[PDB]
């Protein structure tokens, strides 16, 4: 899978909001390009010109995120985060340049991704009551990934003494993403765990961190409640689901093929960090299948 690289698997089945700790810092921001940001400008000026309704809007940048030592006490994440926008990810990360700008990155500042603007997205692996993830169609019209398949998720928009706001709006922005776009109650889900990060080498190394969230609804419910809404309700063409016992083995599906880089990053996090069980009872053969 090389559209899809780990830059974190969490420990412990994953890491709750009070454990993670943000240093959101202008020293994390994207670095002005080698030729100046005239280069963005233009590229913004001429997507206008052909449709003017398009907005701006600020974004979190991903620069780095360190895990402390295994089984330590206290804070066990830090997310290092600058910021930048939705124009300067159209001029970098989606440009036809971008490999160029890349090596310009490692050349300049010993960093792939110096110059480019790499905002923070966020998705989940959704379970239902009766041991179902939740899948979503993309429209085959859209811009980025048509037709493919995703999970929930989407871009947070900016509004540890602003870090504990900055990590709450994280956490608060994908269960928001789950209540707009599958139109469940946010009374009937779990608080979020972070499983990881994973890094979407199709569009430049951009970074998604991907959460588990658990829903009281069963699957017949989820999907009463997703076509309740109509399809002006949601962004996606269609919902499915697939048995948390046959998301092990996704990796051999046709269905594989069909997924979206930051999609194939939620399940193989899914896999590795709440899957795959480590005791005794759940790696007896009976419940833990060879091969
Ligand atoms: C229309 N696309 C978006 O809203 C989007 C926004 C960002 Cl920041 C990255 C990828 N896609």
């Amino acid at each position: 899978d090389p559209e899809v690289t780990l830059l974190l698997q969490c420990p412990g089945g994953g890491l709750p909001q009070e454990q993670i700790q943000a240093e959101l810092s202008p020293a994390h921001d994207r670095r002005p390009l080698p030729g100046g940001d005239e280069a963005i400008t233009a590229i913004w000026e001429t997507r206008l010109k052909a449709q003017p309704w398009l907005f701006d809007a600020p974004k979190f940048r991903l620069h780095s995120a360190t895990l402390a030592p295994i089984g330590s006490r206290g804070p066990q994440l830090l997310l290092r985060l600058g910021l930048t926008s939705y124009r300067d990810f159209l001029g970098t990360n989606w440009s036809s340049s971008a490999a160029w700008l890349r090596q310009q990155g490692a050349t300049d500042w010993g960093d792939t991704q110096a110059y480019l603007a790499d905002p923070l997205g966020v998705g989940a692996a959704l379970a239902t009551a009766d041991d179902f993830l939740v899948f979503l169609r993309r429209s085959r019209q859209v811009a980025e990934a048509p037709g493919l398949v995703d999970v929930p998720g989407g871009h947070p928009e900016p509004q540890d003494l602003a870090g504990q706001l900055v990590v709450h709006e994280l956490f608060s922005s994908v269960l928001q993403e789950i209540c707009d776009e599958v139109n469940l109650p946010l009374l009937t889900l779990s608080q979020p765990l972070l499983l990881g990060i994973a890094r979407n080498e199709t569009s430049a190394g951009r970074a998604s961190a991907e959460f588990y969230v658990q829903c009281s609804l069963t699957s017949e419910q989820v999907r009463k409640h997703y076509l309740s809404g109509g399809p002006e309700a949601h962004e996606s063409t269609g919902i499915f689901f697939v048995e948390t016992q046959n998301v092990r083995r996704l990796p051999e599906t046709e269905m594989w093929a069909e997924l979206c880089p930051s999609a194939k990053g939620a399940i193989i996090l899914y896999n590795r960090v709440q899957g795959s069980p480590t005791g005794a009872a759940l790696g007896s053969p009976a419940l833990l299948p060879p091969l």
